[PDB]
């Protein structure tokens, strides 16, 4: 049987996040433990590129820029949408992971989802450096181990 | 009236299966039930596949890279999905299923569905090897009959 | 006024006929339906195609098999999903429509849509035989129509 | 600023009309309502086409059909859709729109959605020429508006 | 064991229909569905008589004088009773119904029910061309049916 | 298509009215408007026959000494039924009925049903030239259209 | 049978607006709405009168001044009544729609009813270029196809 698996060192591999500006109190604290994550695994800052986009929508359109640079192995994005009063949010949500979806299976290349789709404010401060854990560090997880597994795969 | 239709034999055929990390207890079960169909229906340990990706977001794009090799006939996704108190769990499944329904259209191979959905975990305990079989198990029967039906019918 | 539209007359129509295991109790009485239309319309059972595959998520890509030969003029798609416990219902029948819908716009090909989609086994007792008429008979009608209308629209 | 816009008159433009079968007595007077738009803004009934299909599931590939002939300026889509005991009135009316949609931008040519999409028979019934106006009159505009957009817009 | 069933195929059969006029609305387009079942059915319109009555109460002595016609070959009755205030209902609908009954047995010719008998307006409306489909469309079905079976069974 | 229909014109027609005695009040009301009916649509008054009996029991056998008469052409029975405290009324109303349309069919010649079937006096008041207008009208009507119809049809 | 109608087409037409000042917010949309369909209906704007009155109690008297003009074809009337909460309200609507009414039965010239009588202003906001659709274009067409009519009627 043969076993594809992805190792956790980040040595030589190259990062692209895109990251929205709106709820820029947490979209921050996101950005910071992917960067953490990429750092404290071995990877270099140097070989980050971040843009940043006005809000979520734009997220998949930024992400389809990075993804097709050769030097980019894996892309993070990285953003936080709350519920509000009208299902906006529901029309928001749905496509920016279907466009992230189709982006990586068009370019062959992981594109890791690290979108906060909170219900109250209270659940979007939770998965953002508190009590939950930062999607910010564990999307940077996810595309540090896929950039390894596409590496022996390919 | 011509018949199509698949024996339930895997002597020859070769498999690949795809299995995310998260909710790694369950995820064990199912990859044990499917292995242990494809075993005791005839085929080799040796002519399988075996890809292990972070979550299940990224099934998709590594069953997008396993299908496409020509040695193997037919793709086996195994994930478990548990909803959470965010609406996540929602636009996760969806894009999921959404993408690895348009990768099996895509390359005419068949791409089976083993991913768990469930509300609760005592639903997913259920459905990965507990009162109501692994649908790993499932998941390898459906693939190996499309993997007998389809050299019929091409 | 130009008006286009198909009789309901079978004679020299070629169909393909895709049919789940899956709930096999119902789908053979939709199978049994749709044959009993095509023959008691004027065409021959000698020139339908079946193919049975496990279970509905496997109806768009054997009906992408099917669909892609010439010598097919519709294809019928038929299948039974009844709503369990966990939401896996929602992300089989929604990939299964998709699939379905997508397929017959992309092969420029009528592909009828005969599945069953059931809150409770009840309702798909009664459309599949019973009180509503079985949606093999009726996916069937709107075969044999396309196929003649496509044969003056073309 | 430059300012495109379309005019209401219908003189010279030639129409596609695609019109289900089921709910026979709503689909009729929706096609009344779409002819009567056309003829009454200055557009001949000899440059309408006309085709019917079984149900709503078909009018997205009979759309296909006639959309790509060069003589047709625009489609009007126009069926009734009133929900079951079952979803699948979610299942039919998500696929025909999105087919319409996915057409009339693969295209480039206006495919009007005049589909009615009622919870109870009552609904469609007020759409369908009674109190709150027929959908084959506003499709039949809106297919005229664009009509007259593209040939400025192009 | 032999069989003895009749085709659908309408070619050369000639058809007697009896309407009422009560309930305008809705046996013109009962009437017009059966029309409709004929035609594309592969029927000619000029082998159809059709006969109009002030209301359902003499839908039988009318279809006695088109049944004993040597060049029909089948009768379809065709009429709304929607329920009252006053037990007329029941009285009217039970004596059409025995009427046509007897008169069948009598003449040894198929003479189709297609009249129909509902507590509410809404229940007709459903019945006659929306949700329900239209008994006028079954009654010529089951017309065009026992016509051609009873070819074979004299 | 051949469209047999009668015109509501009563010139040389002979009419014969059964009229019972039993309700005096309202009969004489439904027997008023039944002639006047008949006179202002063309018919002359010495033209009609008027036959009294006890009660509505009695109306099928008289009917059918008028009915047999060669110079009537239709008959036009007339009487009231109001329920009363026993189950007496529906073993009356169903028998009158029945002998009504059993001789219609047997002589074939139009008998028209203007008897008011009434749970309370309220109702039957309704029906006999108040809100509801009179059911010896009406009948008067179905009996001059059938009257013509037949002409044609023998 | 000869059928009088109007066509939508407003070439060559010539309009009278007035309107009142009162509920300013909301007049100036139905304004635009009829200014905007005699446009794209073909109309040109410099044949359109625009008369400005303070209140609704106006609108007849200075509808009497345009509509004696030779050169206006028809008289479009918009005012929005909101009910307050004196009986004010009934006192103003019943004279207004009464002294349009007659006026034009007087001067024998289409004088068309745009005016909203509503009894909260969340219904007038929606009868005024929100959900409802602007009696100002409704009024417009109306105005239009009168016009139109007009001219073969006389």
């Amino acid at each position: 049987m043969e076993i594809y698996e992805g190792k956790l060192t980040a040595e030589g591999l190259r990062f692209g996040i895109v990251a929205s500006r709106f709820n820029h109190a947490l979209v921050d604290r996101l950005v910071e433990g992917a960067i953490d994550c990429i750092v404290r695994h071995g990877g270099r800052e140097e070989d980050i590129t971040l843009v940043r986009v006005p809000g979520s929508w734009e997220i998949p359109v930024a992400a389809g820029e990075l993804a097709r640079k050769e030097d980019i192995d894996a892309v993070i994005a990285i953003g936080v949408l709350i519920r509000g009063a009208t299902p906006h949010f529901d029309y928001i949500a749905s496509e920016v992971s279907k466009g992230l979806a189709n982006l990586s299976l068009e370019l062959r290349k992981p594109i890791t989802f690290g979108v906060i789709t909170a219900d109250t404010l209270e659940q979007a401060i939770e998965r953002a450096g508190t009590k939950h854990g930062n999607k910010g560090w564990e999307a940077a997880l996810s595309a540090i181990e896929m950039a390894n597994l596409f590496k022996s795969l390919r």
